[PDB]
């Protein structure tokens, strides 16, 4: 299954919508640039399973995304450990633009 997360709330707020998603290994999370771009996707190395900067870097899309509707996807392959993965948008981190993916094995 693919789960879609909007970057920017439809109403014009600095949020991932929905904030929290639960997936199964093999599933895909697709981020779609929605409102008030740019945004990016940075995983917090302290809040991914195994507390790994390498894992967080692999998952991240650090470059800013400006075009309405453009997308970035991660498919949660077996390489990636089950557990919770917290991420944020760098330019809007203080605004509370944070989200979480729970990979349930
Ligand atoms: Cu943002
Ligand atoms: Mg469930």
């Amino acid at each position: 299954e693919t789960f879609t997360v909007k970057m920017g709330a439809d109403s014009g707020l600095f949020q991932f919508e929905p904030a929290n998603v639960t997936v199964h290994p093999g599933d895909t999370v697709k981020w779609v640039n929605n409102k008030l771009p740019p945004h990016n996707i940075l995983f917090d190395d302290k809040q991914v399973p195994g507390a790994s900067k390498e894992l967080a870097d692999k998952l991240s899309h650090s470059q800013l995304m400006f075009s309405p509707g453009e997308s970035y996807e991660i498919t949660f392959s077996s390489d990636f450990p089950a557990g919770t993965y917290t991420y944020y948008c760098a330019p809007h981190r203080g605004a509370g633009m944070v989200g979480k993916i729970t990979v349930e094995g």
